[PDB]
């Protein structure tokens, strides 16, 4: 006993957003069971080689993956992808990031006709830019219900509007030189994000290089955190978005998003009215300081950075462990004269190779996730605040919550794509110098 | 949109029966959507090596199976076992047996709590003998709804009670000598069923050898069909059962079922009252003639026999093709001096080996299935009859329907068990001569 979302329930859900794997819809009906929740629904994807097995079947886990993730029997026994992703979050990620900032959600049964109805709705409600993107996978029979982290609470409080900020921080550290070739040494001093911006700029996938440096955001320095926030505001690309009661008021158009112009900046400043009690023109600066204080105060990025640091070898190192795992002769090692560093990796007992690659894929989850920080203004006539920021410049107090979203299990075969991409980025960056 | 069976729906379903893979419950509620339907629910089984992969995970299909069944992409893409079994019936079996006698059923969503509730119900309602048998697999989220083939129509007609007969016919032919060793030649002249009865009798799994000979039932001769029916009645074991409005009135206690005694025979004769219009003591003979006429008249066994004959090589031959398929050195061939017959099999192109093994597993489906024949007496004031039998001795007309049940996909790894079992049966039978 609980429930199934049917064709008749589709009308209660409205498009919120999407990424490469999922569609997200917000609840818009009346039931107290669902107010302030979102539903996450998996897209259909062929064209993705990493999720296929040797027979071209999209299996929950490949035999190689089952072997890699063997430590959690629960995980490898997942009968479908919805269960797999839920158990990965619950059993692998939550022990690392804690339950306070991670919602694994609740699985709900869905009918085929509910999903076909949603397919049609997202086609109508999508931005034009996304109309040909992959739609819902109507062969799945579960979906995931999660709290809406664009909201602090299910309903509006009298204090003000709920403003929520979403950050895709990317990788906050630089690899050591230990498994990196002499020709690729800039990797130890220039961030992956910065190097990638150069390639995106050459491929005209962005109108200009972002001002954002993840090394600032993860620096441990309040000034540098503020710098990162100001930068994200200026050039949001797909790294920064802001919601007013679950509605986009900054960013959200993919990495193609325009850099904040006077017009965009002006509308945003007015969108903050009431939320920040400051005169016209001054709220933006207060808002950026608030986000900065919440980010720094929460310490949430320190813990994420430690999981990102589970990438101990860099992909240039870990790819060798990958080949050992899948029991193939290593083509990296054929490319030229192998480092002693690399040979020692192949010398590793198979248990250590397994552990290294697993930890690399967990780190990839941490490098690719997002954080949603939701804020609720307090009335001066409320009692004392959980976590909060006090803005002296407006003498306002804001409760806040931080949640990690988009914490997905990365397919083992993606190690190959990760290697190729890294190779291309460093090759490109090197010749641009 | 359709529905989910929830905890509250459990009360509408009552235990009907079970075999090694499934629990079956009949609908007992009021909804016209379900009256005259049964629900088939998969049991949980560990202890079954054939359904595990190389990692001990119970996958929908192994990589080897995906390769074997590659011809139906639909089949190999099944996301779970309920879909797999439904698509196997629809896409593989129905083209061979026809849609008239095969109901693939309809998948229904089920909640975990519905299944946990059913678990508890079947524990209460099971015969004591079956209380420790595997119960429902509560990790599945679908079940199968099928028409109740113990019933001719959803409700009772005024003509009489519905009497339904269920036959597990077993294999109706003898292999050729082509891939059988000289030491095992009795296989070409004595049925697998007869030989197996000897082993069961030694292992005291039956109180006595059955009188039933499948070669009679599949003979094409009306007299021999009648002989088989009379034999099944005498010693039902697990091959013969009879239902009165969905309630057991003969057989049903496993292969351990007692041979029909005077007491059992007397109760059965009274259970037929009204159904067969014949004086006390004479209905049983009329009933057996009726079943015989329906079986022979329908021709249904001719078509089943042709699918059983898809076992072209015998397991003694096909096991060699199995080893080629899974890309292993053949241990059969190591056992002693291989036949030329066997060597030629290993010489086969891989496409022919694949086809042979597939056809063997389809034949295994046909050898292990059951047929349910349901009867409805016609009133003398009804119009002319679909398929029917006229009993002159009572001047009664009976409409009948025949359905194949228990048409399951056999796991590839079971080839190993099939070989071992065959080896044991022929070894035992040989030394008993
Ligand atoms: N719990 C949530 N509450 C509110 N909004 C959410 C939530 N989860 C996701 N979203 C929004 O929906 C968008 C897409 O969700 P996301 O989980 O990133 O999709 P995805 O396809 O699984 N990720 P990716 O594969 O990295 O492109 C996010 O960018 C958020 O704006
Ligand atoms: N459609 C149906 N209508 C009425 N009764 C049925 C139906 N299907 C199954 N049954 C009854 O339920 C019993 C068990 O079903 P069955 O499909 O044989 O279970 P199973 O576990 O999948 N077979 P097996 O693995 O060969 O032991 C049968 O012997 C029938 O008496
Ligand atoms: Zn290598
Ligand atoms: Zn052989």
């Amino acid at each position: 006993m609980e429930m199934i979302l049917e064709e008749k329930d589709a009308s209660d859900w409205i498009y919120r957003g999407e990424g490469g794997a999922n569609l997200v819809l917000a609840y818009a009906g009346s039931s107290p069971l669902f107010v302030g929740k979102v539903i996450r629904i998996q897209k259909a994807r062929r064209n993705d080689k990493a999720i296929k097995n040797s027979n071209g079947v999209v299996s929950v886990l490949t035999s190689d993956e089952q072997h890699l993730w063997r430590e959690n029997n629960e995980l490898i026994s997942s009968p479908n992808k919805e269960v797999l992703e839920q158990r990965y979050v619950q059993n692998v990620i939550i022990p690392l990031l804690g339950p306070k900032h991670v919602d694994a959600g609740v699985r709900v049964s869905v009918s085929k006709e509910f999903l076909e109805c949603v397919d049609k709705k997202v086609t109508k409600q999508r931005p034009l830019a996304r109309v040909n993107a992959a739609n819902v996978d109507t062969s799945h029979d579960s979906a995931l219900i999660l709290n809406d982290h664009s909201l602090f609470s299910q309903g509006i409080t009298s204090g003000g509007d709920c403003i929520s900020v979403e950050i895709k921080p990317k990788c906050g550290f630089l690899p050591t030189s230990r498994f990196i070739g002499k020709e690729n040494m800039l990797k130890t001093s220039v961030s992956r994000f910065k190097m990638h911006q150069l390639l995106k700029l050459e491929y005209i996938e962005i109108s200009e290089e972002s001002e954002y440096d993840p090394l600032d955001l993860f620096s441990g320095s309040k000034e540098r955190v503020l710098e990162a926030i100001k930068a994200l505001y200026s050039t949001p690309q797909n790294n920064f978005r802001v919601f007013l009661n679950g509605s986009l008021i900054l960013g959200g158009s993919g990495e193609s998003t325009g850099r904040t112009s006077p017009e965009i900046g002006y509308a945003f400043e007015d969108a903050l009215k009431g939320f920040i009690q400051s005169e016209d023109g001054h709220r933006t600066e207060c808002f950026l300081q608030l986000v900065s204080d919440a980010v720094y105060g929460s310490g949430v990025l320190d813990r994420l950075l430690e999981i990102q640091k589970l990438d101990k070898l860099d992909i240039e190192g870990a790819i060798h462990c990958y080949y050992d795992i899948i029991n193939q002769p290593c083509p990296i090692c054929r490319e030229g004269r192998p480092l002693e560093a690399e040979l020692s990796l192949h010398a590793l007992p198979l248990d250590e190779s397994l552990k290294i690659v697993k930890e690399y894929l967990i780190a990839a989850t941490a490098k690719d996730c997002s954080i949603m920080i939701s804020f609720q203004s307090r009335n001066a006539w409320d009692s004392e605040p959980g976590d909060y920021v006090s803005l002296k410049p407006t003498n306002q107090t804001f409760d806040y919550k931080v949640h990690f979203i988009d914490l997905s299990l990365k397919p083992l075969k993606r190690m190959e794509s990760y290697y190729k991409l890294d190779k291309k980025i460093i090759s490109f960056y090197n010749r641009k110098q």
